[PDB]
């Protein structure tokens, strides 16, 4: 089971730093 | 118990950047 | 004994994420 | 197929830190 | 060797994040 | 191969941190 929880949350956080970097993107792009 | 360990912590990592990343959201 | 570091330093990263992201809202209250 | 889901993810936390590090080469 | 290098990075990891940390208590 | 990778990858991701950190500090510097 634990190994499942993390495959999870690596998907998670995965996710997460896509979010950040659009972000980061569009902050810069004004 | 490293393996439980390891699912706890990165669910809180998880969390954190969750949290980082709407803060990102405000502030365009 | 690679599995009981993997276990801390994990710890040590999720602390620090808190940490940045606490600041983060701090900044963003003014 | 756990290991793989966690070396697949890995890979795309990789990726999506170079280029939030590409990002603040830009404004300094 | 895999497990050795995982941790070795790991603590890597650790080390930066609290660099940026720091960085972030400075300038509030 | 899986942990190969695994540990690949988290070479990459322990890089790019240590360049977003060098980052910060120059940004912090002026």
């Amino acid at each position: 089971g634990e190994l499942k929880c993390i495959c999870q949350e690596l998907k998670a956080i995965a996710k997460e730093l896509k979010a950040i970097a659009w972000e980061h993107k569009a902050i810069a792009q004004g």
